[PDB]
């Protein structure tokens, strides 16, 4: 009965995680875009004092999203939201029931957050060399079951956590968006098309094929256009050596 | 019934997290120290291919820790281990049952990992400025229940995740450990003794008072001596800004 409102933005992979999870849960919920990076509403710190997207409200009285109520629970951090949605919709099996397989899902999420996401940040926002990122992606790929399936076998929130980032990489590369040089851009594209990364391409296809992805993705070209609005992606700018 | 082996190191706050959780669970477990920073055993990548402490094996046949079995599950990443221990020992109530309180624990852990941990690492091991660490710590304090109590009210794995780092900060500061400037040392010592930080000092006292901390801590002086073995804590080097 308790309402869910997700404050969102199309460019944001962190918001995308939570939308995918709500889709897989079969939840009833509201999304409300926020221009967090250019024109933050002055009421936004009431739903998240960290001034980051996503933000979530839960319960309280039904109110327009730009008039959040003090009675709703204010939930921050995308992975905490993923675990919360799993807790709220236990019959949707957003996590395995078996402890070791659940652990595989939590490990995959931590591998992405601890070793991969910062390399994406380095390469795309600072234009540092791509090799440490390719190395971290090979490590992540290796945590996948090699003969197919999702991170923990069956689909789980761990795949919600990771696919927003991997799904952005390919079209952003094809647009040359990000502070890396053309040389590293070509090197990444060749690498991500090579047999070294066949397994992660299968993984990206399997995740994108689910309705939770189709329903929360603007389309490749539209997502590239939203990403061009991100100040830190510095459209037209590239660093060399 | 299945055996648990935790591969540990006294200096490591990551390994400390998992010991605390295993104490709180009432688990039967083995610990095995690994000189991971100065002399890794050749067999250790068998228990963690990432070559990081902690490492955990679960189930398989009962074997000496330095002869790990192929048959045991290999669980990496300390936060995944905390969730696993909660999953294995539900009667221990290592997380709340209420979904919103569970989200408070997950949020606290993410706030610590995403905004505070890296500041500890960078201030202590790189000597970066202390002000952003103090800001991150004031943010994390603000997430605590104001009147007293642990991150989600009752004790949970969120407190296992955070106390290893907060509890090291104070004796590290007093012993003068880390690559930050004299001026930033004085600054952090005055800050952490000031009224601004009274709530986090009570949190630290409350976590430390539990047997789970007492039985997993070597003592302040002993922990300071272990930290001194860390190569990156190069004695006599300081950075200035
Ligand atoms: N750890 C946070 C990260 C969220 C995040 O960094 N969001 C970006 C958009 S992709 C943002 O809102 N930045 C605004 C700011 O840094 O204050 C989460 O997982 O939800
Ligand atoms: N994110 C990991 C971090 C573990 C980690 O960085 N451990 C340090 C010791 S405190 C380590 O083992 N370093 C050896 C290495 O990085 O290869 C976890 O939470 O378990
Ligand atoms: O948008 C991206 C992005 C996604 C995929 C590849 C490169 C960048 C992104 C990546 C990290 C991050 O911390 C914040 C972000 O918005
Ligand atoms: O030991 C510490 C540490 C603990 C308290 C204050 C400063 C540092 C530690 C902190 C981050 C990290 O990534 C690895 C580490 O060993
Ligand atoms: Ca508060």
């Amino acid at each position: 009965t308790k309402q869910i409102t997700l404050y969102t933005a199309t460019f944001s992979p962190y918001a995308h995680r939570v939308r995918i999870a709500l889709e897989e849960a079969g939840a009833e919920y509201t999304t409300y875009d926020v221009d967090i990076l250019r024109n933050m509403p002055d009421w936004f710190p009431l739903v998240n004092p960290l001034k980051k997207i996503p933000a979530m409200t839960f319960g309280g009285p039904e109110v327009p999203p730009d008039q959040p109520s003090p009675e709703s629970a204010k939930i921050a951090e995308s992975l905490a939201m993923l675990e919360f949605i799993a807790d709220l919709f236990p019959d949707a099996k957003l996590l395995p029931t078996d402890p070791v397989l659940r652990a595989r899902a939590r490990t995959f999420m931590a591998l992405y957050e601890n070793y991969v996401n910062g390399q994406f940040r380095d390469v795309w926002f600072l234009g540092t060399p791509a090799d440490p990122l390719l190395q971290a992606l090979e490590m992540l790929q290796g945590a996948l079951p090699p003969d197919g399936g999702f991170a923990a076998g069956e689909w789980s929130i761990a795949d919600a956590a990771v696919i927003p980032f991997l799904a952005r990489m390919f079209p952003y590369l094809e647009a040359g968006l990000g502070l890396y040089s053309k040389e590293d851009g070509v090197k990444m594209r060749k690498a991500m098309a090579s047999e070294r990364f066949a397994r992660i391409r299968q993984y990206v296809r399997d995740c994108r094929a689910r309705p939770s992805f189709a329903n929360t993705w603007a389309g490749d070209a539209e997502q590239v256009e939203a990403a061009k609005t991100v100040p830190m992606l510095r459209v037209g700018e590239h660093h060399h050596h």
